[PDB]
């Protein structure tokens, strides 16, 4: 019972835009950019998340079919032609929408009448202005150019934004996963150079030869000069002997032992299970965890994950970019029933061949063919029945099975 | 219902979410411009809370949200609101209780014994360099006679191949790595953390010897899939009671007190377990229950779907022959 | 996943900037034409294959199995488009008592 | 008995730098000297790979982390609890050898049932 | 185009590389000496680097090769030019990032 919904939504008016600076956008993509271990664990959540590729689906799509190039297209057609390289797009903006607190961009045209594509901008260059009810009003933009900066202000009516990361329904800004870990990337990082450091000094064992006899007469710089180019590592050898009076002593600073390897197992513990990943992804692994209900659990753990994620882009990219396209340059319905899907990474077909042998008895060929990733049978008759389409075949004619 | 709302699967996740954080998940219904329903309307948990009666009812909302300056407040007559409550303290408990505050002590133990694991690392975990200058009852050495010595023997210019010649009166001495079982303090952290939120062990890449294996495993996913019943259970109910229910009233031409059922699927299924059980005992399952427990449309034909024999088979009797 | 990425990526663009150019420039074709460059999985292990051949083959045309198996499709479309095997229809050309 | 655990923890878990200052039998250092001592020491400033430069009367010595069996004090005290509660020992997220096993598990599971 | 590209093969495996070490992997589309394609032939992407307009879009290339003295210079239009870019910053980047410049650091530490 409200037109305007009657409650308030937090909005940091006082912080002009979100808290989120340009600097921190821009200190997300220097993390992005640096390479090194953690750029690669976040673009392997992207990876799974989007990097197996996408379809769309209409339901009812037979219904909409429609003469447009003068010749018949559904609208699941006229969409396949209008997104010809959608796989790249959702990886890219689903990627963006990962590491940033959204995934932003516009609609293009060709120089006269007909769509281009969706084309996305650079996040970092971006950020929304939000109303009292948290709705994005205008997009803001900085970029750099021939001197430092340019700005920029756009109306929000063509761009389009795609948020993953948000703190509640009614966030239309988002969070950017990098901002929320910053502090344990950073442990991460100084670690990593502490260890560094640390086998620089101490992983490799260092000669020190003592001179002159102890309670005996003192030896200065310019005596250890002519001793040390006797003993000079530089020009030592493997095989090197030494022959000395008694008042000269080489001794040794041996490589005093550290576990940098379990220091290595803690750190990336700590930056893969902050970043949500899988122990696993980090290169290392865990006892026992490898193994029965233990595996089964964390990786059903990930998979909830990768499929909370596809659901909230696949609503999100359907609503407020697909729609749109179907309106402003579409002669199809653009109430229609269009889902955007994006397909699980971590299928195996062998298990899914196993459970059509088990009760494929109880599928539509079509079933079969959708869980199989096939094209559904030619004959809408033989795509509806259960019995397999070879077996139907056999039954033109056939004897003595 | 199906087309009232199109994406209940992202609104379950956000108000099971946040009711399992806060002590309710809150919100509100809301209409097109004119007449029809547009969705119902989650709102922040941690701006609102109830006001209760004395029989322990919600009477009224109170809302907090910063703004401009500060704070602004508002207040609700709890009507066109609603709220789904998981956990609480009993029937009659009408408000819950955050998980959250109720473990905010384990989770500060936790969070403690986290950075005293990292201080403790950063000053035992890597050894470090002694320089002891001077002979043992000889002559003093100053500051400035020390910083000539640190001069030389500087770790940030020193490198894995350096060489050292000195007196006898000069030690490099180190202090050792000194060993410290952090590991395990992780491990009952973990423990700790993950047993007080009620998750198993295995949830925090943390696991145990034998418990992994046979009944021990079995008893502890049990307990996991119990505890998930309860919430799920507990939330459909309460989520078709108190907002579906109000939106077939106001909304829609069709009997309120039809017997609507929200349910939430099971995490843990093995599809191939399910499999296993139709194989054996399918013929004892129409196909209409078969689609069910394999999660499929029910078939085209209520003749075919009322049937115990597959649909396969009956299709297969269609003429066929010698088989 | 991440060779998959790289190989849509270049295949994408190869096509868009090289081949459609020649295909305008050298060509009595359209350029406009549904052209594709697929670059080939480098871990296939194709005893995997046939093994889902076997469990499934009796939901795939005979174009569909020898795509998968990697192989010329038949020289007929009346058996390309077939579900059951060549050899089981050159089979059933006569054949008695199986 | 996890009160105790955590507090042993917190004294013993983790090794403490321990600064001795002068000679033995020599000069007596006063406070205000080892305020300055505890400057330069000082665990809070110091990073992985400082390095230390002395006379020969300063000691840096340790305080160990002295091992104590808290996971055998942790299982004895799940055990306790779970029995006393009826429950099985694995709802703790404890387990014993053999137990998991044939007719041994079979019983417990029974019991609980 | 199976008749186009014999050897597309070898040429995928070549760009491919180039795509993956260099920001792009760029070349030229060559002709007989009258009428007919003779082939897509490749640059030396070190010698190569693009000019960008205002949006981003390569406008020209500039490309500096070893010589009998030192170097000499060049420029080319970027019209019957081609380039791929596998490894980007977003979309819009139409120049590319390599991957050895990127990890430079963590390969001098390989190597000391
Ligand atoms: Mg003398
Ligand atoms: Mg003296
Ligand atoms: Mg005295």
């Amino acid at each position: 019972a409200s037109s305007t919904p009657q409650t308030n939504v937090d909005s940091m008016g006082g912080g002009n835009g979100q808290d989120l600076t340009f600097e921190d956008l821009r200190d997300i993509k220097d993390v992005r950019d640096s390479g090194g271990q953690v750029a690669q664990l976040m673009d392997y959540k992207a990876l799974l998340n989007f990097g197996e590729g996408c379809e769309i689906h209409v339901e009812g799509d037979d219904e909409t079919k429609q003469l447009v190039d003068g010749e018949p297209m559904t609208l699941s057609e006229w969409l396949e032609d209008a997104f010809p390289h959608l796989d790249l797009l959702v990886l890219d903006l689903g990627g963006d929408a990962l590491w940033y607190p959204y995934a932003v961009g516009e609609i293009q045209e060709t120089i006269t009448g007909e769509f281009k594509e969706a084309l996305p901008a650079e996040p970092w260059t971006l950020m929304p202005e939000s109303d009292a009810q948290g709705k994005v009003q205008a997009w803001h933009q900085r970029t750099k150019t021939h001197g430092g900066y340019q700005t920029q202000t756009l109306p929000a009516d063509d761009l389009w934004h795609i948020v993953i990361n948000k703190a509640s329904a009614r966030d239309e800004v988002g969070i950017s996963e990098v901002l929320r870990n910053k502090d344990e990337i950073q442990a991460f990082k100084q670690n990593e150079a502490a260890i560094n450091q640390a086998i620089e000094l101490h992983g490799f064992p260092q000669r020190h030869v003592k001179v002159g006899k102890e309670d005996g007469a003192p030896v200065r710089d310019n005596d250890l000069r002519r001793v040390r180019t006797i003993f000079d590592p530089r020009t030592t050898d493997a095989n090197t002997a030494y022959f000395t009076g008694q008042d000269v002593d080489v001794e040794t600073l041996e490589a005093h032992n550290f576990d940098y390897s379990a220091i290595h197992e803690m750190d990336m513990r700590n930056l893969t299970t902050a970043l949500g990943l899988p122990l696993e992804a980090g290169n290392v692994g865990a006892d026992g965890l490898g193994s029965g209900k233990p595996a089964e659990l964390r990786f059903a753990l990930l998979k909830l994950a990768i499929k909370a994620n596809q659901r909230s882009f696949s609503v999100q990219f359907v609503e407020r970019v697909m729609r749109p396209v179907v309106r402003d340059y579409s002669p199809f319905d653009h109430e229609a029933d269009i889902r955007l899907e994006i397909n699980d990474p971590l299928e195996d077909i062998g298990e899914v061949a196993d459970l059509i042998q088990q009760v494929g008895d109880y599928m539509t060929n079509e079933q079969v063919a959708e869980k199989l990733d096939l094209p559904a049978p030619e004959d809408d008759e033989v795509a509806d029945s259960y019995r397999s389409p070879a077996d139907m075949e056999k039954d033109e004619a056939g004897v003595q099975d």
